[PDB]
């Protein structure tokens, strides 16, 4: 079966409806995608929905022949970690431990799947809460609700079907519990201090009158520090920590999930590091490859909960072992390499031509916006949008849609000044066409 | 970190509740695992939860140069499969459908993980009958429910929480959707014919009474078609057979959950092939690495279900792309080595083994039984089964426990009579032990 064929193949089982290329696995490389059918080399600002850190067949790892027969090991067989440990597994979790641990959150889990880890941090504050409850003469049938924002993505699984609200494609006709949402404060052009201090209010009114109307029954706030689906929307750090504060007058966990922020993206090992907000759970997945959970704060205050408990959690596998091995190389990298260093400085960059493209076309190009690499900006509508991401398309970019009206770049960390240009360039050709 | 200090480090930021072992992951060999720390070697009928087909380092990998390179290609990165497409993936699925595949289940659907398997099965049935309901005048918010076994265990995510009811453990403190479960008739010994005749009328009366109770609400019955943690129990084809009609008659879809049971364990590609009844969907994982469903018959009466229709069903990867390539070159070695049959033959040595126990040991070795490779028998009590694994571990057989009072046998498919034999002969000196 050949390139010219995949698509065929496929669409005999599957709907097809990805994109039109057939990804070489050989010569891709770094910020570029190569066609196998064309050869054609293609700009990677996608990078597999945010889950490569250092773009396709990195040097550091595709030149290092003791890396390899480490990872030809793994890749061989596919143990259950949960049950078997191993050499492989323990340098993994030591290493996560070291460059992206956190002192307060000591408790790891993993897991294949982002909307797996959303789900186990769920677990662990359901647990939490109706021991917690139990501790203090409240009935333990109390604390199932889990106090979410509008347009956030937490994934397509059980639980978090009932805390996604993007597009109604994704939710629709599937059952959901009833559980509270509240408004997004987020930033947006044209608002002062002030004004920005009065929405948050709002919000922060919303998720008061939430946990006086169910009393002991909201277990956990959970949030993206940046929502990353929904459209880039960014928050004001005031309103986290006033969150952080009203979670524990109401006594219920923080959790922050990072499955598309983390692992450097931001600038920083995780986004909630640079919002000065302390949670007690964070979700991981996309970068680091295996997926999980963090743990720690006040969830240590139950001394038999799920981490402590066995059983309480669990899959077949623990993650996969590959990605474990894969992820202690690329984690390796990263700190050798001063990446998120490099995340910071080049976001910069990348926002500073964001910025020059917003001044040249004021009326098509709005709200630039970012924190390090995780970048973005909006068109007037969701029409021009798409036109827009066509166009790029047509000059082998590759960049993501959100929301409504937004195109966002997700480039690689190891992205350099003439790549963030080239991408910046396709958009300025693009522009003219589409108004 | 050395192999001494595996437990060490891990237990610095997890529960380390496994196994003492260390596993090495060079030594290890068809049915025997290597501990690295004392180089003793177990014998394997646990295979990772019964997730390995070919044991570990099957030589048709281990030799094979140029998969070898392929496997390679794939483990470097991790491409989201949902979007990019590639000749591994699409020789995967060609190789997939050509050995596992069945005509009438022509849709197919990757994710990483079991219990998500299931559930993309569940929102294909709660997709169809809420447009099955509307395309017939019903309304559409219903079709929300999962008729399903007691004993079952389909998972611990969102949705199969609300299935899975073993052991406490697992599902208290989280919330759960009120779901109907029904009595499960698994046959039992000393009852004949007349006896479980009786048994399964009463289960299918009580499924009669949930249809009638909650009109149109109900979208499918999903079942284990042998149930695997509950405790290895089986179910007359008879059974299923009407199950199979009375979904009919309520236009409900029947789901088999076959992650434990699947490719190749009890002798065909599927258990339901033995059981002559017709599944709407299945759902799979373990043995083959990468899990999902298939899908079709009364799934295709509706035009528009989630098969047919984009963005209803995602994950950022649409299944490990590493795990994709492995699986392809398992299905080959069981499609070139006749593995299938192999554990039909195998599988009635096994079982032949355990009734000369059962006749040797009367009071103590209870209810032998197996479908394939898939046997197990029971202890009096649940402190003997659990002294007979000890008694086991301590000469280096590996088992599973299930249930209250059932030790279970996992085998590769490639097990060897003389390695049942063993495993055998160790029950053997165990059981006075016990007694
Ligand atoms: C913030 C966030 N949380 C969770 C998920 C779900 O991750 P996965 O697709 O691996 O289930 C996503 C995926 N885009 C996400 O962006
Ligand atoms: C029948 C069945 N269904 C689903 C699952 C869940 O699979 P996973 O652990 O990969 O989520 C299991 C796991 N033992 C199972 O046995």
């Amino acid at each position: 079966t050949t390139p010219d064929r995949v698509h065929e193949v496929l669409g005999r089982s599957m709907l097809v409806d990805g994109l039109d290329i057939v990804l070489d696995l050989t010569r891709s490389g770094g910020s570029y995608l190569v066609d196998a059918i064309t050869g054609r080399r293609y700009l990677d600002m996608f990078t597999f929905v945010a889950s490569s850190a250092l773009g396709m067949n990195p040097p550091a790892l595709v030149d290092d022949r003791e890396f390899h027969a480490e990872l030809m090991q793994a890749a061989l067989n596919k143990p259950s970690n949960s049950d078997v440990y191993s050499v492989a597994m323990a340098r993994f979790v030591e290493t996560f431990a070291r460059v992206l641990g956190d002192p307060a959150l000591p408790h790891l889990f993993f897991v294949e799947g982002g909307a797996l880890a959303v789900e186990n941090a769920l677990k662990a504050a359901f647990d939490w809460k109706s021991r917690h409850n139990q501790a203090h003469g409240i009935d333990p049938a109390l604390g199932t609700q889990v106090l979410h924002l509008r347009g956030a993505f937490h994934g397509r699984s059980g639980y978090t079907l009932s805390l996604t609200n993007t597009k109604p494609t994704i939710t629709a006709r599937f059952p959901k519990f009833d559980w509270p949402r509240i408004d997004a404060p987020y930033m947006r052009p044209g608002l002062d201090e002030p004004a920005m201090a009065a929405l948050e209010a709002e919000a922060l009114r919303q998720a008061r009158a939430a946990f006086e109307t169910r009393p002991h029954d909201i277990a956990c706030f959970v949030a993206e520090p940046i929502q990353g689906e929904g459209g880039d929307r960014h928050f004001r750090p005031e309103f986290f920590a006033a969150m952080r504060e009203l979670c524990d007058e109401f006594d219920a966990l923080l959790i922050f999930d990072e499955v598309q922020t983390g692992c450097g993206l931001t600038g920083t090992a995780w986004a909630y590091q640079q919002l000065d907000v302390a949670p007690d759970i964070v979700a991981f997945g996309k970068k680091t490859q295996v997926c999980g959970v963090m743990a720690g704060r006040r969830v240590d205050e139950v001394a038999d909960n799920v981490f402590a408990v066995p059983s309480r959690l669990n899959s077949t596998w623990g993650g996969n072992l590959t990605d474990m091995v894969r992820a202690r190389r690329i984690l390796e990298v990263i700190e050798a390499e001063g990446l998120f260093e490099r995340a910071v400085q080049h976001g910069k960059y990348l926002r500073a031509r964001l910025d020059e493209l917003a001044a040249d076309f004021p009326a098509v190009v709005l709200d630039p916006r970012g924190r390090g690499l995780m970048c973005a900006f909006s068109l007037p509508t969701t029409a021009d949008r798409d036109e827009l991401i066509r166009q790029l398309w047509q000059r082998a970019v590759i960049v993501l849609p959100a929301g409504a009206d937004t195109v966002r770049f997700r480039p690689p960390l190891t992205v350099s000044t003439a790549e963030i240009d080239a991408a910046i360039a396709a958009v300025r050709s693009a522009l003219p066409v589409v108004t």
